[PDB]
RNA sequence: UGGAUUGAAACGCCAUGCUCAGGCUGGCGAGUGCGCCACUCAUCA
């Protein structure tokens, strides 16, 4: 592999935080499992999987608060029900009682990221070369414009647009360690399905992330 | 084609600026003042 660095960037973005969930509070940037999340959207396949090395931040960080009608607690029943009829009407009060929540997103602005990234091969592989064909195939929907579905900003809401970065890392916003984003996610974990987080070394230009598959944590 | 702390997620239903009220009651544009004085349609076939 060589690792490939795709451009995305939009309007809105919400990275959410892992403590601010109900009154959505977006981390500053981009993390690095909504980036792999992001590139699994344009091509991916269980053969391979995504780790992310860098990520650069070319615009300035600006939120913005924007709350929404949202169904709530889709609360556990209190009397078991059966349906009348196989195929019938059947419903979800999402207007009376307490069904309707009002979440206020506090989500990010004018957003523009480049993502390395590289390829792993893992069980179900087939084959040791499957890192060049994907590699490739992945390079060629990027230039393409093509996807498996519109890659989002966070949530479905805030769709990303999305070119192949051959050139230089454009010029950035940040050129001295003006920002230290705090502690952070680095991606949720599967094999126990559980959070590690990764933020020990600060954000200079690109966030500097360490792979989520050789250490989990600064505690192994 | 697993998996973006994701995926699902109206601020939505309704509401008179109404009822009525003189811009009225009266007040000279008036009192005076030369258009005046003077000038050949002439001289000739």
């Amino acid at each position: 592999t060589y690792g490939i660095r795709l451009r995305v960037w939009g309007d809105y973005a919400c990275f959410t935080r892992p403590e601010m969930k109900v009154e959505r509070v977006s981390y500053d940037v981009m993390p690095p499992s909504a980036a792999r999340g992001i590139l699994e959207a344009i091509h991916w396949k269980p053969a391979i999987r995504w780790i992310v090395d860098r990520i650069h931040v070319l615009r300035p960080i600006v939120f913005d608060n924007v709350r929404r009608n949202e169904v709530s607690s889709k609360i556990p029943k209190p009397n078991p029900a059966t349906a009348m009829r196989d195929r019938k009407p059947l419903y979800f009060l999402v207007d009376d009682g307490s069904n309707r929540q009002q979440r206020a997103a506090t989500l990010l602005r004018n957003v523009d990221y480049v993502i390395e990234a590289h390829f792993e091969l893992t069980d179900k592989a087939g084959a040791e070369d499957n890192a060049g064909k994907h590699l490739d195939i992945f390079r060629r929907r990027a230039r393409a414009g093509q996807s498996f579905q519109q890659p989002c900003l966070g949530c479905r809401e805030f769709p990303a647009s999305f070119e192949l970065l051959e050139g230089d890392v454009p010029l950035s916003c940040y050129a001295g360690e003006k920002r230290d984003l705090g502690y952070m996610l680095l991606d949720i974990d599967f094999e126990r399905d559980m959070t590690p987080l990764f933020f020990k070394a600060v954000m200079e230009d690109g966030v500097i992330t360490p792979p989520s598959r050789t250490s989990p944590e600064v505690r192994a």
